[PDB]
DNA sequence: TATACTTTGATTTTCTGCTGCAGGATGAAATCCCG
DNA sequence: CGGGATTTCATCCTGCAGCATCCCCGACCCGTATA
RNA sequence: GGCGCGUUUAUUACUUUGGAGCCAGUCCCAGCGACUAUGUCGUAUGGACGAAGCGCUUAUUUAUCGGCCGAUAAGUAAAACGCAUCAAAGUCCUGCAGCAGAAAAUCAAA
């Protein structure tokens, strides 16, 4: 009772059904293309199959590689024109996509006292519903609509959307005509390819990636104008080292506001200049806090133009390799002259200070601990010193040259027979870093103007040498597939493309995607309804607005006509091809769009690099549950967190009375740590686990969707979440990305309940996450008063005692923190408080939750798992926030806070219902 | 009893993945060549 | 002069919403051994 | 960690996550540790080599038993079957940015 398609199976099979209005719920298949390996797949079985399906036909593979290649330099082409249309004009490209507005009306205006940003910003009163004035500025009127206020009501001089279809595409480069010298069809793809769906598909992609560019780029525009505003205003720092006189002077200005890319790397370097002279001279040698002197943030967020802005650094390994040993075979006899010489007491300072000797590297858990090849060095100088200061260098340097040579004729022997050492060539790299920082200590000392050319030189080529090994070229090919439709006439197939179905011997199917991008006919069709063993050849190709299978008739011809036969599972099909309730061919779900993608998938045998193809039919609903449904006793509590997700509590709707994905960060730690092993020897990655904790979080996530909706939906209930402000993360230092997961549970959620008809209105509720966690399920803060007496402090609950226990770590320490609190408490006390943060002593004893499972009251001595306590506030929270009783009035007229408002919520109806 | 050592600040060079935004999920109609 | 291939052309969405919630680090980087 | 079966997720074969099954050694290269130090000894860290279910029918080769072949142990090869072995999920594309990981430099803090 528990499976996904048991639920909507529920729904849609117990209240009535209604179409949509303008645009439905949006669904994706993603089959693969049966080419040859998934048919030796499948004659390496037990029980085999009786008709051994299909397979690319060699020529539709060859047409695929010309059809996607020619699509890539299109879209190059086109993006590098418009990218040099950008780069000498912001504002008119920025008008060139705006929109046209609609089919409005006669509006209002405002030419007086309201200009434009960059003319005649008028307006109308749209919408009467529940929200109008709607800008709409004009001279084609370009829907502006911004203006935060804040300072200055500007609206902004580009609209609100940046458009698709705004800059007719197929009015330029494709069309015979107009003598713009950029044209894609012809000069590119060598006026072989219609230019009806190609043109069309092509000028969709492009005008959606352009747009998208254009609509980050305004907004972040705008924030970086705040982000230099609030930095002028944080040129304090000059205030504060004259203020101590202990500073002469930073000296350095600030740029204006960017704009284009190469000015907000100068400002981010005049920023990042700044920021290391504030934390070398303020921050460490005069000891002042952060939040005291406030530092210079750093610009972030300006994107760049999308495809032809890449970088592009690609060099070969074995010829940096050799520029390495020529640099340092160079100065090696200048090195000679000064490790024999100087004193013995400096050259120890450059031994210690420069982490050659080792520290502490003897901590046998069971043989020593490796070292990072820097102080294997130290060691063989060390034991060198003993047994033999000029002739040690020679002895020293003969020996690592022995293990360089070692190293490069073992990498030479296996890197060029069949496959790649892959750890080897990291301690190579290692090896020659330290002859390098070996080498580099006559300029060190010496010299440090060449010193640093040579230094960023060597980074340079350490920084190649160890991540390009590692990088991944081939990025995804597409090509599109937009919309199917009959033509005008009625006889014609306009994007040349459809889901076929040749049938099969008994009743079943074959289902190929038809492409016919050439530039001809070749497919035709009038109707059929006969079901004869052979290729019937149907199609599906939405007539009008009617969804209408077709007689279609055509011949497999190595001049056009790419066949893809499709691979997909029975669960698939089941789902949004021959679905019993939601059925093909009578107009219930209607398919959109489709693409042809060719990415790289890990086969096992080799590496990655093993391109498939899928293709990628996307589809819209046309049938939707009307919401006729309440949820009266409902009330589960989703309280999110890291540790365990999604913990639920279910109430009644008086509000008296699961763990669902309980194991879960401990998956993603060990995949952590599987990648952490594997990257600090053997300097990369091994592309084998590239998708191992994406996958494994979006089975958790879909998982839990799941099980959050299951819940819902079989106890008439309706879930209620905390607003986490989406984005929502821990951001710190050891906090990945891959448990940052709040938004993800409720996006999927949404998006189940989007699909099969519902709103976020009936079966997903969002309440305020205020104090949640932190109130006691029988009892009642953050304002842990400390200003109540030093041996004993009572609060406002009663009264309470000292005698603590304080666990501080992070090194080999515990505390039992009275003596310590003596010792800080002085004896005036005043003065004490004045000069402790002793207070962090009672905040980390007094606390409710000392270790971040568990709970601790204050005033009931309670021990709750904090997690279905958290969901219980949750639960009644929402039951708090839109249910006026007494208490809700307050804190809507602004009598009191949150605080003392749910607290005398709480207590009252903890004595009168439990809740 | 301090001097030797440790983790952490801030710049920088290369690579990776995962989320978080922004575009989207084209049918209808009208011209126009062409043999 | 109809068939088939190009060219244009354009469509809707309103909402109100206030400081912690996730985790945990700080705290003491001063401490601590030990020569 | 590696290698294979395949079931349920009310026409197909896809991408995944689980459970269960069987094998994880050799110093040949390299790494790393100790030093009797331009090397010797260890250590399975990485490449390379091999290790990767069982059972029932049918043809055979070898060893056992029987006075042309018959029945056992092993091995070969084939097809079909059974058991170990059992459940779930899928909304994608493009493009940027932001975080985090990893070493490696430089300048400092106590």
């Amino acid at each position: 009772e528990k499976r996904i398609n048991k639920i909507r199976k529920k729904l849609s099979a117990d209240n009535a059904t209604k179409p949509v209005s303008r645009s439905g719920p949006m669904k994706t298949l993603l089959v693969r293309v049966m080419t040859d390996d998934l048919k030796k797949r499948l004659e390496k079985r037990r029980k085999k199959p009786e008709v051994m399906p299909q397979v690319i036909s060699n020529n539709a593979a060859n047409n695929l590689r010309m059809l996607l290649d020619d699509y890539t330099k299109m879209k190059e082409a086109i993006l590098q024109v418009y990218w040099q249309e950008f780069k000498d004009d912001h504002v008119g490209l920025m008008c060139k996509f705006a929109q046209p507005a609609s089919x409005x009306x006669x509006x209002x205006x405002x030419x007086x006292x309201x200009x434009x940003x960059x003319x005649x910003x008028x307006x109308x009163x749209x919408x009467x519903x529940x929200x109008x004035x709607x800008x709409x500025x004009x001279x084609x009127x370009x829907x502006x609509x911004x203006x935060x206020x804040x300072x200055x009501x500007x609206x902004x001089x580009x609209x609100g959307k940046f458009g698709q279809r705004a800059l007719d595409f197929y009015s330029i480069h494709v069309t015979k005509e107009s003598t713009h010298p950029v044209k894609p069809l012809a000069q590119i793809a060598g006026n072989r390819y219609a230019s009806g769906p190609v043109g069309k598909a092509l000028s969709d992609a492009c005008m959606g990636t352009i747009a998208s560019f254009l609509s980050k780029y305004q907004d972040i525009i705008i924030e970086h104008q705040k982000v230099v505003k609030g930095n002028q205003k944080r040129l304090e720092s000059l205030r504060e080292l004259a203020g101590k006189e202990n500073l002469e002077y930073p000296s350095v200005t600030l740029p204006p506001q960017p704009h284009t890319k190469e000015g907000v790397d100068a400002y981010n370097e005049v920023i990042a200049r700044v920021r290391m002279w504030v934390n070398l001279n303020l921050w460490q040698k005069l000891k002042l806090s952060r939040d005291d002197a406030k530092p210079l943030l750093r610009l972030k967020g300006f994107p760049s133009f999308p495809v032809v802005e890449r970088r592009e650094n690609e060099v070969d390994w074995w010829n940096t390799i050799n520029e390495v040993k020529k640099l340092i075979d160079a100065k090696r006899d200048m090195g000679r002259v000064f490790w024999s010489g100087v004193t013995a007491e400096k050259r120890n300072t450059i031994l210690e200070g420069y982490n050659y000797l080792p520290n502490e590297n003897d901590h046998k858990k069971r043989e020593n601990p490796k070292k990072p090849a820097k102080r294997q060095f130290g060691d063989l100088l060390l034991y060198l010193e003993k047994k033999y200061w000029g002739k040690v260098f020679d002895e020293a340097w003969e020996r690592i040259d022995k293990k360089i040579a070692g190293l490069t004729s073992h990498i030479e022997r296996e890197e060029a027979r069949n496959a790649e050492d892959a750890q080897s060539k990291a301690v190579l790299t290692d090896w020659l870093r330290a002859k390098a920082s070996f080498v580099l200590e006559r300029l060190k000392e010496m010299d440090e103007k060449e010193f640093y050319a040579c230094e960023i030189q060597l980074q340079k080529w350490y920084g190649d040498l160890r991540g390009n090994p590692f990088a991944v070229e081939a990025e995804n090919r597409v090509v599109d597939i937009s919309g199917f439709s009959i033509g005008s006439d009625g006889h014609s197939i306009q994007y040349r493309n459809l889901l076929a179905w040749k049938y099969l011997e008994n009743g079943k199917r074959e289902f190929y995607l038809l492409m016919n991008y050439g530039k001809k006919g070749r497919i035709r069709f009038t109707d059929g309804t006969d079901i004869k063993k052979s290729g019937k050849w149907q199609g599906l190709l939405y007539g009008g607005g009617k969804a209408k299978v077709i007689d279609l008739t055509f011949d497999p011809d190595d001049e056009q006509l790419i066949i893809l036969p499709l691979a997909f599972g029975t669960r698939q099909g089941r789902e949004f091809i021959w679905n019993d309730l939601l059925s093909l061919e009578t107009g219930l779900i209607k398919l959109a769009n489709g693409r042809v993608i060719e990415k790289t998938i890990y086969n096992k045998k080799i590496g990655r690099d093993e391109p498939a193809l899928f293709v990628a039919l996307t589809f819209e609903r046309r049938e939707v549950v009307d919401p006729s449904n309440i949820k009266p006793v409902n009330l589960i509590g989703v309280a999110r967190g890291e540790n365990i997700p999604a913990v639920i509590a279910l109430t009644d709707p008086e509000g008296c009375p699961l763990r669902i994905g309980e194991g879960y960060k401990e998956k993603q730690r060990a995949i952590q740590a599987a990648k952490e092993v594997e990257q600090r020897r053997a300097g990369g990655y091994s592309r084998k686990f590239a998708s191992k904790s994406r996958n494994l979080a979006d089975d958790m996530v879909r998982n839990s969707a799941r099980d959050l909706f299951y819940h819902a939906v079989t106890h008439d209930a309706v879930l209620v979440f905390a607003n986490l402000s989406r984005g929502f993360g821990r951001q710190g230092k050891r906090t990945f990305m891959t448990e940052r997961q709040y938004t993800k549970m409720e996006d999927w959620l949404t998006a189940k309940l989007a699909y099969e008809g519902l709103t976020s209105k009936t079966y997903l509720s969002k309440t305020l996450a205020q104090y949640t966690s932190k109130t006691c399920s029988n009892c009642g803060x953050x304002x842990x008063x400390x200003x109540x007496x030093x041996x004993x402090x009572x609060x406002x609950x009663x009264x309470x005692x000292x005698x603590x226990x304080x666990x501080x770590x992070x090194x080999x320490x515990x505390x039992x923190x009275x003596x310590x609190x003596x010792x800080x408490x002085x004896x005036x006390x005043x003065x004490x408080x004045x000069x402790x943060x002793x207070x962090x002593x009672x905040x980390x004893r007094f606390s409710h939750r000392p270790v971040q499972e568990q709970f601790v009251c204050l005033d009931c001595g309670h021990e709750v798992h904090a997690a279905e306590q958290a969901a219980l506030n949750i639960a009644r929270s929402w039951l708090f926030l839109n249910s006026n009783s007494t208490e809700f009035k307050s804190y809507k007229s602004g009598k009191q806070p949150f605080v003392g408002a749910w607290q005398a919520f709480y207590k009252r109806r903890l004595k009168e219902v439990w809740k």
